[PDB]
DNA sequence: CTACCGGATTGC
DNA sequence: GCAATCCGGTAG
């Protein structure tokens, strides 16, 4: 079974479960080869889902991984879909699409960080930088179908912001929620020369499980 | 390609 | 507390 139903070898207690922003002592470019390492960093908390979020509160932590085909990938910005809208009868954890998705879960955590009333009807932010924070890790298998997404494993890329959400219908017939989320953090983006530059210069290379 | 498990977390 | 959810990971 490898890493398929393992659990955590440790917590993240460094800031609770409901941190909003970067976690101390984990700069933009930190690499992990499996997501059980990312939740143990607190960086991204679930093991297998796509948001960490309360619908009550809003979303922490998303990873861009290449599961759901009305992703768009766009480096300093890309569209992310909500989760659901599918069977996952069976003890599945992934399937296509097959029913429409809604404005609950993960989904209404992740409007929530919209600065903009929650509505079911998606929203904009007119000052979207005053938005909450989501903490942005792109996998591998992003890269399919883009080129931001780290060659293996998972990478900390940062914070972003919800610019807008929207339902519209997806690639496969059923409607999906989407999010633009725009990047506002200092520290260089892992892509690009400077970023590049950065990850050398602080000597970060891939954690693996002990 | 297909099938389906633990674990972590939030929903209720 | 138990039910529901799930952008993972592996074996066949």
């Amino acid at each position: 079974s490898g890493m398929a139903c393992v659990g955590r070898t440790t917590e993240c207690t460094i800031v609770p479960a409901n941190h909003f922003g970067p976690i101390p002592g984990v700069p933009v470019g930190t690499m992990w080869r499996f997501r059980v390492q990312v939740s143990e960093s607190g960086v991204h908390r679930p093991h297998v889902a796509g948001i960490h979020g309360r619908s009550n509160d809003g979303a922490y932590s998303l990873v861009l991984a290449g599961g759901y085909e009305d992703d768009v990938d766009n480096g300093n910005y890309f569209t992310y879909t909500g989760s659901g809208g599918r069977d996952l009868s069976g003890n599945k954890r992934t399937a296509g699409q097959s029913s429409d998705q809604k404005l609950t879960n993960n989904n209404r955590a992740l409007a929530l960080n919209c600065h903009s009333p929650i509505n079911e009807k998606g929203a904009e932010a007119e000052d979207w930088r005053q938005g909450k924070p989501v903490r942005v890790v792109r996998n591998m298998k992003g890269g399919k179908h883009s080129k931001y997404a780290p060659a293996e494993g998972n990478r900390y890329d940062g914070i972003y912001k919800v610019v807008k959400y929207w339902p519209e219908r997806g690639k496969s017939g059923f409607l999906v929620w989407r999010y633009l989320l725009r990047r506002d953090d200092t520290e260089p983006e892992p892509w690009t020369r400077e970023g590049k530059d950065r990850t050398r210069q602080l000597g970060l290379t891939m954690q693996y499980p002990e």
